[PDB]
DNA sequence: CTGTGCTCA
């Protein structure tokens, strides 16, 4: 689990813009993307704004930051809502949750922008 | 992939 995270996050860090998370929401909220992705980044909502499942609300937001080239485990894990087990640690381990979600979400984007 | 996510089917 943890060793796959080390190689996976290395590929996210080498694709990261190097800017801190405080710039990620700032540069998104000044743009005019669709209300769905913008309102989730620019307000305390996370799924209740679009009435989507909390699993897919996180999935769509994670894919969007990977296309902006600002992906990083620190940003991706911190932006999650209080309804996510990823930071609430209700009972399920967050380390294996991260490896599952990032492995799929990152695989989808990198094959989407490959050349 | 151990809690599931999309896309033209």
């Amino acid at each position: 689990t943890v060793v796959e995270f080390e190689e996976l996050r290395k590929e996210l860090v080498k694709r990261d813009s190097g800017k801190p998370v405080e710039k990620i929401k700032e540069e998104i909220c000044t743009k005019s993307p669709p209300k769905l992705i913008k309102e989730i980044i620019c307000e305390n909502k996370t799924y209740a704004d679009v009435n989507i499942d909390r699993s897919r609300g996180d999935w769509h937001v994670i894919l969007y930051l990977m296309k902006h080239g600002v992906t990083d485990p620190d940003k991706i894990l911190e932006l999650l809502p209080r309804d996510s087990k990823a930071k609430e640690n209700e009972k399920w381990n967050t380390q294996k949750y991260f490896v599952i979600t990032l492995s799929k979400a990152w695989s989808v984007v990198k094959k989407y922008l490959e050349a």
